[PDB]
């Protein structure tokens, strides 16, 4: 029975100056990151929550890793606290999950700080994309399932601002300064795609005010991130866009699912 039980493990960060919830399941040295989205809990990640995440990738030979915590982080190391909703320390959730973690799983269970899958949707998305654009020795692959692949564009830092400050108050501000900080551009994907390329990331999008309005901002950057990732000649990609696909964790697993041969191909082929 390889990698159980699934284990709730408590990883110290010194960045954070707290220790943080860690879901795992063994089952071998690489490992697939699920991270969370916006409204993200402090007891389980979402994946556990809503998912069979853990059942289907058991006998894998993948591990499965699940960190808890950190709502409306974007998993990004954040300029300062959020002072608006009493934050008494500074989000590091990039420097936790390519140092603080790495370290410490590789330390007691012997999995390989390198060579592991990203995968993220909604906030996380772009996270994951971002964390192999920065990190491709630790992240080779990584999966955007509904997430902002174009967040420093048009509408959407705002848009992101208001999701923060509707998911416990957060404030974007603090994360990556004003919108014409650089910090916005540096954790775009879609500025970021030709290191994606130069890096030959094996790369796995999906997705699915009035709604209508969002669909619209939606549709065209996504078609505009694809279309950039073929014309700054990406050759790694799978970019899934079926039209009756939601915006929700039934589909989030099915993708999961859908893209567990591809990992394992990638990762242990």
């Amino acid at each position: 029975r390889p990698g159980l039980p699934v284990e709730y493990l408590q990883v110290p960060s010194a960045s954070m100056g707290r220790d943080i919830k860690v879901q795992f399941q063994g089952g071998g040295p690489h490992a697939v990151y699920l991270l969370d989205g916006l409204r993200a809990q402090d007891d389980y990640n979402g994946w556990d929550i809503n998912t069979p995440a853990f059942e289907e990738y058991y006998q894998s030979g993948l591990s499965v890793i699940m960190p808890v915590g950190g709502q409306s982080s974007f998993y990004t190391d954040w300029y300062q606290p959020s002072q608006s909703n009493g934050q008494n320390y500074t989000y590091k959730w990039e420097t936790f999950l390519t140092r603080e973690m790495p370290a410490w799983l590789q330390a007691n269970k012997g999995v390989s700080p390198t060579g592991n899958a990203a995968v993220g949707l909604s906030m996380s998305g772009g996270s994951a994309l971002i964390l192999a654009a920065y990190y491709p020795q630790q992240f080779p692959y990584a999966a955007s399932l509904s997430g902002f692949l174009n967040p420093s564009e048009g509408w959407w830092p705002t848009l992101i601002g208001l999701a923060m400050n509707d998911s416990g108050g957060y404030n974007a501000n603090s994360m990556w300064g004003p919108s014409s900080d650089p910090a916005w551009k540096r954790n775009d994907p879609m500025v970021q795609i030709p290191r994606l390329v130069a890096n030959n990331t094996r790369i796995w999008v999906y997705c699915g005010i009035p709604a209508k309005f969002l669909e619209g901002l939606t549709l065209r950057t996504n078609q505009t991130f694809r279309d950039t990732y073929a014309a700054d000649g990406g050759r790694n990609g799978v970019f899934n866009f079926p039209p009756n696909g939601t915006h929700s964790w039934p589909y989030w697993n099915e993708q999961l699912v859908a893209m567990k041969a591809d990992i394992q191909h990638v990762l242990n082929g």
